């Protein structure tokens, strides 16, 4: 996150982190079992980290809790970002407290000029690298379709959405990719891509949750 804040421990109760020996992307806990993130993010041997503020410190509320299966979305296309979602399963539910919690799933898409939160341990320079240790947080925008077109012409499907900022100085960025955006309490997006991070005229391109509501419920039921 690039020009964010520091959230706070424990303040954002959903967000996981995926591990595979290293932090590598987000995710959003959506019941005790399952954790939707970006297909982009796909590897073997991850682990779920919840319950994380400082990812390099062991604090006290963390569960480590490795998955059993992982589903990428049928339809993922991987040159266009197009479907950029995917399911992972636990090997055992987590403990949820006020500290570690499920993100609600929406029944209706966000509208443009909605409010959300977008988290995670990503990089927090637009110029060069710098990885925070702890959580990062950005109040943004959901830009109307018309401007997010604009942007990236030729780039924007139906399932995908912008938010942030067009002057720049404000974005999700690497590292970010897998988290969530909420707005009024339900999870609307997933980190997807950008152009860089926080430059003038590009900003955050992030999947469209609720196009995806139905195959998640489904996929859950059978799985
Ligand atoms: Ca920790």
């Amino acid at each position: 996150i690039v020009g964010g804040y520091t959230c706070g421990a424990n303040t954002v109760p959903y967000q996981v982190s995926l591990n595979s020996g290293y932090h590598f992307c987000g995710g959003s806990l959506i019941n005790s079992q399952w954790v939707v993130s970006a297909a982009h993010c796909y590897k073997s041997g991850i682990q779920v980290r919840l319950g994380e503020d400082n990812i390099n410190v062991v604090e006290g509320n963390e569960q480590f809790i490795s998955a059993s299966k992982s589903i990428v979305h049928p339809s993922y296309n991987s040159n266009t970002l197009n479907n950029d979602i995917m399911l992972i399963k636990l090997k055992s539910a987590a403990s949820l407290n006020s500290r570690v919690a499920s993100i609600s799933l929406p029944t209706s898409c966000a509208s443009a000029g909605t409010q959300c939160l977008i988290s995670g341990w990503g990089n927090t320079k637009s110029s060069g690298t710098s990885y925070p240790d702890v959580l990062k947080c950005l109040k943004a925008p959901i830009l109307s379709d018309s401007s997010c077109k604009s942007a990236y012409p030729g780039q924007i499907t139906s399932n995908m959405f912008c938010a942030g900022y067009l002057e720049g100085g404000k974005d999700s960025c690497q590292g970010d990719s897998g988290g969530p955006v909420v707005c009024s309490g339900k999870l609307q997006g997933i980190v997807s891509w950008g152009s860089g991070c926080a430059q003038k005229n590009k900003p955050g391109v992030y999947t469209k949750v609720c196009n995806y509501v139905s195959w998640i419920k489904q996929t859950i039921a059978s799985n």
